[PDB]
């Protein structure tokens, strides 16, 4: 049996919210087999639970932001989320005493870390998996995404931003996920921003906690941070880090490919949707030899 995952430990980090700049801890806990992902602010009375689910996700592109009947929010969980969907993990109780998870680095890499300090417990019961059987696209615009059959998962994605500082042959990625090369290729690409759109955003008071220590930040001409990327085509990876982080707010992972081009946290979001909407397209599965499991996680 493929068993559920959660945490053997508690573990805990504080930063900051990239947008609110507000000061917040993150708490990250084990939780039963059949619990699920649940989100929840803690500094509130009574404190407010979310799912992972998709429907749960606020209507914006900037971040993907969980949100509820009162408009209360936790404002972007994309890249702790890559982390989980990236490790496996199906059932967590992740508490935050403010309305953002922190941006910590801009990627998804010290999240990686604190969920290895906590440790991996496997649980009596199957893990299932959202497998696609049809092919669904959306579109908004010149933007696109697609989920499509394969066994494994699969993502391909395309930037197309007609930037000096991002060289044309750097703007598309390609990969076979499994933990080993999300952690390795993907988990430490980071957050990054155009300075017209960082201005645009600052002046309707947002991007609060931006800095240089959590963000490529892109000017007019050139990638500011003194000492540069963290790999040559680190823009594309963290397009793909967000996808991944978007498309499980179903709380399930994958088994299927995912090829997109420009799409960002609404379309991912559109996506996932259109996809649960039509029942013929997937189905929940399990497994039980592992040794031909079509997911990888350690
Ligand atoms: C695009 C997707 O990648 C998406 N990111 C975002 O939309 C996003 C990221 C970062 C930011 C930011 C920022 C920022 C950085 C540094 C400073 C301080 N400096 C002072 C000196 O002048 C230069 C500025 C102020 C603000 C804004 C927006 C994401 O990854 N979503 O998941
Ligand atoms: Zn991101």
């Amino acid at each position: 049996m493929i068993k559920q995952r959660t945490l053997k430990r508690i573990v805990q980090a504080t930063g900051v919210g990239l947008h609110t700049g507000k000061k917040v801890t993150l708490t990250m806990r084990p939780a039963p087999a059949n619990t699920g992902v649940i989100y929840r602010r803690t500094d509130l009375n009574p404190p407010v639970d979310f799912p992972a689910d998709a429907k749960s996700v606020r209507d914006t592109m900037l971040c993907t932001c969980l949100v509820n009947e009162h408009d209360v929010r936790i404002s972007t969980v994309e890249h702790l989320n890559a982390a989980l969907a990236g490790l496996g993990i199906d059932n967590i109780i992740i508490e935050v005493n403010a309305p953002e998870v922190p941006i910590m680095d801009g990627s998804a890499s010290p999240f990686v870390y604190l969920l290895l300090d906590a440790g991996i417990e496997e649980l009596n019961s199957a893990k299932k998996f959202l497998r696609l059987k049809e092919t669904v696209r959306v579109e908004d615009g010149d933007k696109w995404a697609e989920l499509s059959p394969f066994n494994g998962f699969r993502l391909d994605f395309t930037i197309d931003f007609n930037h000096p500082a991002i060289d044309s042959s750097t703007q598309r990625y390609r990969l076979d996920f499994s933990a080993d090369s999300f952690v390795r290729q993907i988990s430490r690409a980071r957050t990054f921003g155009f300075m017209r759109d960082i201005e645009y955003l600052q002046s309707r008071g947002l991007c609060l906690g931006g800095s240089f220590d959590c963000a490529i930040v892109v000017d007019d001409y050139r990638v500011l941070n003194e000492d540069g990327l963290r790999f040559e085509d680190e823009f594309v990876r963290h397009k793909m880090l967000d996808a991944i982080g978007d498309l499980f707010m179903c709380g399930h992972n994958i088994i299927g490919a995912f090829t997109a081009y420009k799409s960002g946290h609404a379309l991912n979001n559109k996506l996932l949707q259109a996809v649960l909407a039509k029942q013929e397209a997937w189905e929940f599965v399990t497994f039980q030899d592992e040794a031909e499991m079509p997911l990888a996680f350690k």
